[PDB]
């Protein structure tokens, strides 16, 4: 009947909804189209940030390395990087900006530092994620064309990988804690998953949006008196210029967490 509710939400919305919830208390799962590919858009930024944190495990100087920001580095959405044109940002600062403000220049800097989109994909494979693929940089990784496999993953794969990154064995403790700190400080997710949950729950999330009204959020959730939940909600539509629908993600989160 959670299934019935998600199916009715999807039908009314006129799009395609993908949901994966992992309850880490018993490793039970609520899945809806969790095996289907969706364009990740900005939710892919988490993997690029994590790949740099993994590097920092063996290179104690990495996170403080400075990167020059020039006018030509700027793409189409740079709320943090534009404040530093002609100056520099550390890799840690780029990580923060990519995740907490969804800065596109910060994402591209991280990808260039790693050596390209294929390097983010190899990082994901090393974590046992055989689904994730990053193919392009910002801003073209957001085209989200139906049936296009580029820059996609599935809700289940992303839920498992986010669990491993934030609560599991993917990163050493210091790096794991840094990633979690970044996600909890996200500024862009108020109208998404967070809006469907009790106000007192602690949430770390990364949103993403793109063409075809593609509207995504992935979250780690710490309830007050229970083990954490991991929740991925992906949503996309059939018209290229469809409006983004953060309210659909909030509604889906309310449905699947009804019971906690």
């Amino acid at each position: 009947s959670v299934q019935q509710q998600l199916e009715a939400l999807e039908k009314s919305s006129g799009g395609r909804l993908g949901v994966a919830l992992i309850n880490t208390a018993d490793n039970s799962q609520i899945l809806y189209r969790a095996d289907e590919r969706f364009a990740m858009c900005s939710t892919s930024k988490v993997m690029a940030a994590a790949a740099v944190l993994k590097q920092s495990e063996s290179d104690k100087h990495l996170l403080n390395q400075r990167v020059e920001i020039k006018k030509s580095d700027l793409v189409n959405y740079n709320p943090i990087a534009e404040k530093h044109v002609n100056g520099t940002m550390t890799l840690a600062e780029l990580g923060a900006a990519a995740l907490q403000y969804s800065d596109n220049t910060a994402m591209n800097k991280l990808i260039a530092h790693l050596g390209g989109p294929d390097k983010v994909t190899a990082f994901a494979r090393s974590l046992g994620d055989e689904t994730f693929r990053l193919d392009r940089t910002e801003p073209t990784l957001n085209t989200a064309i139906p049936g296009d496999p580029r820059d996609t993953t599935t809700p289940l794969a992303m839920a498992q990988t986010l669990k491993n990154l934030t609560l599991g064995k993917a990163l050493a403790e210091t790096q794991r804690a840094q990633l979690v700190t970044w996600l909890k400080g996200n500024t862009t997710g108020s109208a998404s998953i967070r809006a469907g949950l009790p106000k007192s729950w602690v949430v770390g999330d990364k949103t993403g949006s793109g063409d075809y009204g593609t509207t995504n959020d992935i979250a780690v959730i710490w309830p007050e008196n229970h083990a954490p939940l991991v929740l991925v909600t992906y949503f996309t539509q059939p018209e290229q210029k469809a409006e983004n629908r953060n309210d659909i993600l909030a509604a889906a989160a309310k449905i699947v967490t009804h019971g906690f």
